[PDB]
């Protein structure tokens, strides 16, 4: 059982849930993805606890059970003095290994490249550093969807009836390729797809699913700034990753001495895909860096 509690950031109530010790040899600050889902689905990660790693989860501002703020702030730079702001008033000085998944990787880079000074190492799976470049590889693996799926999304995506019964099909079927490759998924992903859903931030910042984009983020790419990332860097990507490894080859090639580890098998939510291969992955490269 984990402490559970809230805290107070930037005049808003931010939910998170601090997992550590026995004997405590790291903490890892994670952010979720979305933008606007929640922590909920990268709860396997707490099998790094008995690996003496110290986690701790948050909801982001407005995602799943904090408070959001003016939908002025509903950006990146925003989420990232969020963060800082959580980091400071909960560890202190304390430096700390920052891992970020899909948007949450995008964060964990704007954040690196402003306060990198407060990282021991940086872990961004399925993430990117440009929006566009990430639509451009999921155009592609649309068109390699069959025709039917390829066709409804074009056809009703144009149209906006993404509420349309056949779109919705394309969707579950890429989905089922690129964001977790099972058949039963675990009630913590889905909660926090729910969370997407019913909260505005996925809306407003990215748009109606994975694949369409059509958000506030969609023109965000620090391709360029992230090259001053000097710290031990941990890149994974799944093999059918939504996020293709393009876009996480492109990370890795930005950030000296950072590593790149294609997951076979494996698509988006590799935590859930290969659990106990993620976070061995993990807890190694975090073990190697204190
Ligand atoms: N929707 C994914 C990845 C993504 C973010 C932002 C724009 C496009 C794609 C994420 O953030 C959820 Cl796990």
């Amino acid at each position: 059982e984990c402490i559970e509690n809230y805290a107070k950031v930037n005049g808003i109530y931010i939910y998170y849930k601090l997992c550590k010790a026995p004997e405590e040899k790291a903490k890892l600050m994670t952010m979720h993805g979305g933008p606007g889902m929640s922590h909920d689905y990268l709860l396997s990660l707490r099998d790094m606890t008995k690996e003496g790693i110290t986690v701790l989860f948050y909801d982001q501002f407005g995602c799943g059970r904090s408070e959001e703020p003016d939908q002025s702030k509903f950006t990146i730079d925003y989420g990232v003095e969020e963060a800082e702001a959580l980091r400071s008033k909960l560890f202190g000085n304390e430096k700390v290994f920052l891992m970020g998944s899909a948007y949450g990787g995008a964060l964990a880079l704007a954040y690196a490249v402003k306060y990198q000074d407060h990282l021991k190492g940086l872990i961004v799976s399925g993430g990117l550093s440009s929006v566009p470049l990430t639509v451009k590889e999921m155009n592609r693996l649309i068109d390699e969807l069959p025709a039917k799926y390829r066709d409804a999304i074009k056809k009703y995506g144009s149209s906006g009836s993404y509420e349309n019964p056949e779109y919705q099909e394309a969707v579950n079927y890429f989905y089922h390729q690129h964001l977790l490759r099972s058949e039963d998924w675990p009630p913590e992903v889905l909660k926090s797809l729910e969370y997407a859903e019913r909260r505005n931030v996925y809306r407003i910042m990215n748009g109606p699913n994975e694949f369409t984009i059509t958000g506030t983020i969609k023109d965000w790419d620090i391709t360029d700034k992230i090259s001053a990332i000097k710290i031990p860097t941990l890149i994974t990507v799944g093999e059918y990753d939504e996020v293709t490894p393009n876009v996480a080859r492109v990370i890795h090639e930005k950030i000296a001495g950072s590593e790149l580890h294609v997951f076979r098998d494996c698509s988006h939510l590799t935590m859930w895909e290969d659990r106990e291969g993620y976070n061995k992955l993990l807890s190694d490269f975090i073990l190697k860096h204190l």
